[PDB]
């Protein structure tokens, strides 16, 4: 899949709009392959690593913990949480093809990461399926 | 190859207590100290939950997976992460360093509310990581 | 860490002979995190596939094996060699924080690769320790 | 796949041969989710390390090079070489869905393990596809 045009902009608005409720600093909606389709960063944010880095190890990793999963039942983990001394990492399934990833540091409370992560997760997922059927 | 630690005596039985406890708390169902290569160094189950998977399996694919996401950490300016849940549609995985060498694990199913899990893990990582030390 | 001036040139020197005595199609310092510190490829070579996701993915790569590395008494591998129906690759650890990696097919005589990888990376190692000192 | 009866057998026999001819410690057939399929040690190796978890750590790098192998054009790499300070890691795949496995030092000359090991996985390959059918 490839986000162009009008569900392109609709994507850019939710990730934008989940940084301002959540005080991430970057979010990401990228493939399972580590494609970023589309990204947005906050205005008072340093510059970010290289987001095309951080997209494809994110991706590496949806695909390594599945091993763990598998063993506890599950076919893979649809969220993870990676919390280190100052920077936190958020990624949730948006739907079956696409990984919602938001970066934070200590001024974004998780749980508001989560909340309107998992939110913004389910809109990602319907403008992903729309973007791919017609 | 040998373990970065090895619990016996009175150094295991405070860890013991700390995971017995630490099931109580959060309702989990499988807590467990293992070292950063793999190795079960302590493992306690609660009462009411199924025969675990194969805990040396869990504690091999953590220990992998705690080496693996460095590259991720590094990429985000730390040296590794010390703290990462995994949730799946009911079974979740808490991780949570225990000093420098070691892990502490919850594993967790509906009944172990999230809130609970992390911060009753916490205090046990914590507790465990002065355990690993002094033992 | 990024390699500027003098100490830049001198590696990528060392990449371009080294692809010239292994027959290797590309080759690469990079660090830790998938980084890129300096990069030469084989002038007959094709354009090669995305080199800072191949970074990435040899970065990640070294974080992961360390696992497997303890497992066997050792902290991590210094030398890995992954090899395909045509395609091979070969890292070797170039000091603490970085790894020479040399792209290569069957052209690549796998003997010289591994013989004057491994030189080369000792070169990088010191190019790059003298770089942050 | 579970090996039992004669096949089992031949492939034990297959391990034990591939140890003497290549002087390497630890010999194993391991399916890519990582359980032990057989294995075999040499009497003059000390104790492995717990084979089941190294059988787990090697399945997972198996899944996770793929990316790596795709980039440079390949389903995935066939055979992989880890070296450390003494430790040596060879994997080769024993067939589509088989890895052997392969432990050794410094006394076992890396030509003469990958020409084994090599025999040995075609060996194991057909081995394990009997056993299936
Ligand atoms: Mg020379």
């Amino acid at each position: 899949l490839v986000l162009y045009g009008a569900p392109y902009e609709r994507a850019v608005e939710v990730l934008e709009e989940t940084l301002r409720e959540t005080g991430a600093r970057y979010a990401l909606l990228i493939d399972r392959k580590g494609f970023v389709l589309a990204h947005k960063e906050a205005l008072w944010a340093p510059k970010p690593p290289p987001l095309d880095t951080l997209a494809t190890l994110v991706a590496g990793n949806a695909a390594a913990t599945q091993a763990l999963a598998k063993l506890l039942g599950e076919a893979r983990f649809q969220e993870e949480v990676h919390q280190g001394e100052r920077m936190g990492l958020y990624v949730d399934e948006a739907g079956e093809h696409a990984l919602l990833v938001l970066v934070f540091d200590e001024t974004a409370p998780l749980g508001k990461v989560k909340l309107h992560g998992k939110r913004a997760s389910e809109a990602l997922a319907r403008i992903a399926e729309e973007a791919l059927a017609n």
